C-alpha cells in the first residue's frame, strides 16, 4: 500500500512540530504501520519522536508515542484512561547515535496489528520486541485523540518528553505490514551482523565475541551462541565461528567449532520481566570464552574455550578440583558411574576407562568426542528440550536419543562437576573444527582449570611459541606451546589481586617483547611486559586516561602494522565510563622505543558516552582497515539481559581514528 501520510526534513530542536492537519483525517481502520527514519546525536534522557494524544484538560493518560531514552532504549506507549489500558513496551540498546563521527539515521518500523492483537518494533532491520495482547487498543482509536506531533507528546496542552534530534523521513500507513514487507524497508546501518538469531546456530542471543586475521588474508570469528538467554554458565552454550574473505564485507553462515547435544539447539524468546528473567538452562552442558590463534609452523588454526559439564557454570565449580588424577607423573580425566558416591574410575591411553579400586580395565571406553561406549558400542541417552509453558521454566525429555557423553546430566559416566579448558583445530581456516580435546591441569591436582582469556591468543612473529593468556586466583597463567598446540605449559604472573576477573590480552610491541593488558577491579585497565617470550613477566601497572567501572570490562589489543605520527601503535578496544559498561572507544597509544612506554595519543567514540559497549574484538583487516566486533550493549546491566542481535561488526580506517 501507499503511505497516508509522508513527511520530511523535520529538525526537532526542543520545540515540537504539529502535523494534525495533515494526518488526524488520514488515520482509518484498526491497524497501523510507522515508519521513520531518524537522527539522534545529542538526545536528552527522555524523549518523544512521535505522538498521537487527547491534548484536553483531564485526558492526560490518553497518548500514543514512540520514545527512546539516551541510554540508546526505543519503546512505545500506549494508554487509554476510558478503557483502562496503559501499554509500555521497550527494549534498551535498540538504537545507534554517531559512527565515524556523523550522526546515525536509524530506521524504524513499528507496527501495529488489530487482527493478530500484535504490536511489533523494528529498528535498523532488526526486531526488537514483538508483543501480543489480550485487549487491543489501536493507537488512533485513543479517546478523543486531537493532536499529532513530532518531538514532544501534547498533554494538556503543554510540550512533554521534548526531543533534540531529526526525523529525516516519516510514513505511516492504514495497515500493518508483513515481516516480508518490513525486510524490504532500505537501511542505513552503520553496522553489520555476522551471528544473528536465526541463523545456523539457532540461538537467540550472543555474547563474547572474537577476530583473528589469517594469513591467507581470511578474518575469522567466534563467539558463545547462548541459547538460554544471555546468562553466563550454567546454561547451554556453543562456540559457533565464521569467516570473511572479502575484508569484513560478508560473512560465512556460522558453524560450530565446540558443541553438546544433551539439549536441543532452540531458538527461544528468554522472558525479561523481572520474575523470571533469572530463569537459566540448569541441566545442560555448556562451552564458555573462545579464544582463537594461527600457527604460522602447522599452518593449522586453533581455537580453546572453556567446558563446562552438565549444570555447571563458575558460580558451582568445584575449585578444589581439577577433574584429573595424578598416577605416575601423568593425568587422567576422573569419571564417576552411575549410583557411585565417589569418582572411582579414570579414562586412559586409547579411551579405555579404568577401575581405580580394582585397578582393571572396564568393558568401557571413551571416544574421540567425549562419548561412551560399551564394548565398543555407543551408548544414548535422551535429549531435553527447554519452555516456559508452563508459565516458567520447564526443562524435559523430548523423545530423542544422541550419543552419551560423559559431560552430560545422563551419562553412565560423568565427570567432576568443575570447570575445564578444551581446544580444537581447523586445516582449513574455519571451514570445519575438528573433535576438543581437554588440556591437562596446569596447577596441580587440586586447583580447578583456568579460565581462558576471551579473544585472540598470540602467534610470536620470530617462533613458532604461541601464547593463550588464562586467569584464576592471584594470578595470569600463560599457556605456551611451542609445538604447534600438542603440548602446552604454563608460565605464571602475580597480579595483586585475590579472585578477579583479569581478562587479559596480548600484543608483541616488537620481537619477544610482549606487553599484556587486563582487566581490574580498580577501575583502571592494567598492563605487564615479557621481555623473554613469555617465559618471565614484569610487575603491574596501569593505565590512567581510560575509566572503567569497579567491575571492569574486557579490553581487546592489537599491535597496527602501519607507523602513526611516525610511531609504532598499539590500539585498544574498551568502554570508557567509570559508571557501566558504555562509551565504547578504540584508543591508539604510540610506543616510545626508548622505555617501550605508550603514550595514549588519540580516543575515538564508538558511538555516544552514553550508549552500551561491553565485550569487544579488534583486528586489523588486509587492507588496513580496523574490523570491530562488539557488544552493543551494557552486558553488566540486570535492565539489559537477553537482547537479540546487540553483538554487531563494523569498519574503521586508521583516519577515522586519528
Amino acid at each position: 500500500i501507499s503511505p497516508i501520510f509522508q513527511g520530511g526534513s523535520y529538525q526537532l530542536n526542543n520545540k515540537s512540530i504539529d502535523i494534525s492537519s495533515l494526518l488526524l483525517d488520514k488515520l482509518s481502520g484498526e491497524s497501523q504501520t510507522v515508519v521513520m527514519k531518524f537522527k539522534a546525536d545529542k538526545p536528552n534522557s527522555l524523549q518523544a519522536l512521535f505522538g498521537l494524544s487527547n491534548s484536553k484538560a483531564g485526558f492526560k493518560n490518553n497518548y500514543f508515542s514512540i520514545f527512546m531514552r539516551d541510554s540508546g532504549e526505543i519503546g512505545v506507549e500506549i494508554r487509554d484512561a476510558q478503557k483502562g489500558i496503559n501499554y509500555l513496551f521497550s527494549r534498551p540498546a535498540s538504537l545507534w547515535g554517531k559512527h565515524k563521527g556523523q550522526a546515525v539515521e536509524n530506521t524504524l518500523v513499528f507496527v501495529s496489528d488489530s487482527k493478530d492483537k500484535t504490536y511489533t518494533m523494528y529498528v535498523n532491520g532488526i526486531e526488537v520486541f514483538s508483543e501480543t495482547v489480550d485487549t487491543f487498543l489501536p493507537i488512533s482509536n485513543i479517546n478523543g485523540i486531537d493532536k499529532a506531533t513530532l518531538g514532544a507528546v501534547n498533554r494538556e496542552g503543554k510540550e512533554h518528553y521534548l526531543a533534540k534530534g531529526s526525523i529525516d523521513e516519516i510514513s505511516l500507513f492504514n495497515k500493518a505490514i508483513s515481516d516480508q514487507e518490513v525486510s524490504t524497508i532500505p537501511l542505513s546501518n552503520p553496522f553489520q551482523l555476522i551471528f544473528q538469531s536465526g541463523d545456523s546456530t539457532q540461538a537467540n542471543y550472543f555474547r563474547i565475541p572474537t577476530l583473528y586475521t589469517l594469513s591467507s588474508g581470511r578474518v575469522l570469528s567466534s563467539i558463545d551462541a547462548r541459547y538460554g538467554g544471555t546468562h553466563d554458565s550454567k546454561s547451554k552454550i556453543n562456540i559457533a565461528t565464521s569467516y570473511s574473505d572479502d575484508n569484513g564485507k560478508t560473512w560465512s553462515e556460522p558453524i560450530f567449532a565446540m558443541k553438546f547435544n544433551d539439549y536441543e539447539e532452540q531458538l527461544v524468546y528468554w522472558p525479561r520481566d523481572n520474575k523470571l528473567k533469572n530463569s537459566q538452562i540448569s541441566g545442560s552442558a555448556s562451552f564458555i570464552d573462545s579464544s582463537i590463534v594461527e600457527d604460522k609452523k602447522s599452518g593449522k588454526t586453533i581455537l580453546l574455550a572453556d567446558v563446562m559439564p552438565a549444570g555447571i557454570g563458575n558460580n558451582n565449580a568445584n575449585k578444589a578440583d581439577s577433574g584429573f588424577k595424578e598416577i605416575n607423573g601423568h593425568y587422567y580425566l576422573k569419571l564417576k558411574k552411575n549410583g557411585d558416591n565417589d569418582f572411582r574410575y579414570t579414562v586412559r591411553e586409547n579411551g579405555v576407562v579404568y577401575n581405580e579400586t580394582t585397578n582393571k580395565p572396564t568393558n568401557y571406553t571413551i571416544n574421540d568426542k567425549y562419548e561412551v561406549l560399551e564394548g565398543g558400542k555407543s551408548l544414548t541417552v535422551e535429549q531435553y528440550s527447554v519452555d516456559f509453558d508452563s508459565g516458567s521454566l520447564r526443562e524435559r525429555h523430548n523423545g530423542k536419543q544422541v550419543p552419551m557423553n560423559v559431560f552430560y546430566k545422563d551419562s553412565l559416566f560423568k565427570v567432576t562437576p568443575t570447570n575445564y579448558i578444551a581446544m580444537t583445530t581447523s586445516q582449513n581456516r574455519g571451514e570445519s573444527w575438528e573433535q576438543f580435546k581437554l588440556l591437562p591441569p596446569f596447577l596441580g591436582e587440586k586447583h580447578n582449570g583456568t579460565y581462558l582469556c576471551p579473544g585472540q591468543g598470540l602467534a610470536l612473529g620470530s617462533s613458532n611459541r604461541l601464547i593463550f593468556a588464562t586467569y584464576t586466583s592471584g594470578e595470569l597463567t600463560y599457556l605456551i606451546s611451542d609445538d604447534s598446540g600438542q603440548t602446552w605449559k604454563k608460565s605464571s604472573a602475580s597480579i595483586p589481586f585475590k579472585n578477579a576477573t583479569a581478562e587479559a590480552q596480548m600484543v608483541e610491541l616488537r620481537d619477544g617483547v610482549i606487553r599484556t593488558f587486563f582487566r581490574t577491579t580498580t577501575g583502571k585497565i592494567a598492563y605487564m611486559t615479557s621481555r623473554d617470550s613469555g617465559e618471565t613477566w614484569s610487575k603491574v601497572s596501569y593505565i590512567d586516561g581510560i575509566q572503567q567501572t569497579s567491575y571492569g570490562t574486557q579490553v581487546s589489543a592489537i599491535k597496527y602494522s602501519q607507523l602513526i605520527d611516525g610511531k609504532e601503535a598499539v590500539i585498544l578496544s574498551t568502554p570508557n565510563s567509570r559508571s557501566g559498561r558504555k562509551g565504547g572507544q578504540l584508543v591508539v597509544g604510540l610506543v616510545n622505543k626508548e622505555d617501550d612506554s605508550i603514550d595514549w595519543k588519540y580516543h575515538y567514540g564508538i558511538d555516544l558516552p552514553s550508549y552500551g559497549y561491553a565485550y569487544s574484538a579488534i583486528t586489523e583487516l588486509p587492507n588496513h582497515h580496523i574490523g570491530v566486533l562488539f557488544e552493543k550493549y551494557d552486558s553488566w546491566s540486570r535492565n539489559e539481559l537477553h537482547l537479540s542481535n546487540v553483538v554487531q561488526y563494523i569498519d574503521l580506517e586508521i583516519n577515522d581514528l586519528t
